[PDB]
């Protein structure tokens, strides 16, 4: 199965997953030469993000990240179609080099990155169907850096030891997912791109917020050391670290910004 | 065949050239978390770099870059062995985003990058043989930024209009190749990596100098606009631009430096 290191690592994805060597690949480096202010871009509105604490949502180690399943009643407004949530998950680096965001800003990697994945529910019945179809997916990306302890991110991180191996799952009580978002969400970069993992479908409208959120060094280290890519019975266990793709070429493409 | 853009672009090199998906790939981002000072890293001694101005050296557009053939009497001493020069060539971006070095520093891409390719002539008969062998190659990299005109790089750049197309050649009179090197060559990053083009052999000892050189905006725009990947006869020409590979993962690996900060 594909990985982020060794023979089946990212430079090999295109062998089995052609789109990984096709058009509109993500992530990218967000830098002045490719940015253009677009005054018509409007603030997103997050609806249904405040999940009932009496409900529960599945957290799964899928062998590539840790993901939290999200209900289709959670959605975003401010795009041309309604997009409804399906899951969120994270990318991170490793304790020797704690810089594993997927997007970079002026060449700099943040410690980690949160993706909140939505599908076009106006056009499509579910994420699976949406994922390889035009306009299918909208992902929100939050850059994460070291700093103060984040009680909100801890509503995910405190359950990590129950999902250490691939295929393991744990239910998490609902909490307000808006608490994972940064300050001033109105300021963001927006561009057409792709899944940043196989099958790399070029069907994602990306919004990356301008402002990072902070988690503590202890939180980041927990995220970096908690998880394995492999099933509990794999003869060759692999730690889940550096699960972020290198940035892609972005030529002639432009990234639009909601801030000037 | 292979390119830097489209279906034959870098995410697909590993399909034809399996080492491009292997270990020890270059180029990389040089950033403090992966740097360690190594005081045993001594000055390279450049020898035979002051090339004869009575001799001419072949410049070629090989459809991926522009390369200048170098003589085997040019070498660097310092390494476990003598490494003898074989060619130099460049990598660059395009005028809309003039940032096409291959190595980056704390995420900064530079405008362009010069590579001076050498092979271990002590152990191996030529660079072809050496390129499959552990540490068989040594490549010196000079980061290039946009700034002052550089009369020495112009010894090469003044010839670009006779090599506009794949397969075309020009002669360049010898000049002192040390003049293409930056200030304080003693200061460099060193690591074990690969050819940054197919076949991506993990056989290169990298030396990237700490300090960049400058060329002019005009020189940079000539380098970015003068050259084509395609033959003269080709009705669908492709500009030779953005001929640099993206940085590669570099985990469990360290880059050693001959300077401390
Ligand atoms: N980092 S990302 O946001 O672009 C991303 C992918 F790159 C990606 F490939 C996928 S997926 O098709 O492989 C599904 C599994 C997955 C989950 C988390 C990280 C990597 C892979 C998802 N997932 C979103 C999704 C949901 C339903 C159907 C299709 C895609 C995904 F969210
Ligand atoms: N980035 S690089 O320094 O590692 C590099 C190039 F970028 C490059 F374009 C070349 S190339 O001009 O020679 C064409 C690609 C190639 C590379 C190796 C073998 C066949 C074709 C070499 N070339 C290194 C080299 C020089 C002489 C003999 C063998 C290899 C090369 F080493
Ligand atoms: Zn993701
Ligand atoms: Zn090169």
């Amino acid at each position: 199965k594909w990985t982020y290191f060794g023979p089946d690592g990212e430079n090999s994805w295109s062998k089995k997953y052609p789109s990984c060597g096709g058009l509109l690949q993500s992530p990218i480096d967000l830098h002045s030469d490719i940015l253009q202010y677009d005054a018509s871009l409007t603030p997103l509105e997050f609806q249904g993000y405040n999940l009932s604490a009496n409900k529960q949502f599945l957290l799964t180690n899928n062998g590539h990240s840790v993901k939290l399943n999200l209900p289709s009643d959670m959605h975003i407004q401010g795009l041309q179609s309604r997009y409804s949530a399906t899951q969120l998950h994270l990318h991170w680096g490793n304790p020797n080099d704690p810089h594993g965001s997927e997007h970079t800003v002026s060449g700099q990697h943040f410690a980690a990155e949160l993706h909140i994945v939505h599908y076009n529910s106006d056009l499509y019945p579910d994420a699976s169907t949406a994922s390889n179809k035009s306009e299918g997916l909208a992902v929100l990306a939050v850059l994460i850096e070291m700093g103060s302890f984040n009680p909100s991110y801890d509503k995910i991180f405190s359950h990590l030891q129950h999902v250490k191996y691939k295929g393991q799952e744990a239910f998490v009580p609902g909490f307000n997912i808006e608490e994972l978002l940064p300050e001033r969400t109105a300021e963001y970069y927006r561009y057409r791109g792709s899944l940043t993992t196989p099958p790399c479908n070029p069907t994602v409208l990306w919004t990356v917020f301008r402002n990072p959120v902070q988690i503590s060094q202890e939180q980041l280290l927990a995220l970096e050391t908690a998880l394995y890519c492999t099933h509990m019975d794999d003869p060759s266990p692999r730690e889940m670290i550096n699960n972020f793709r290198q940035v892609q070429k972005f030529d002639e493409r432009l990234v639009y910004t909601s801030f000037s």
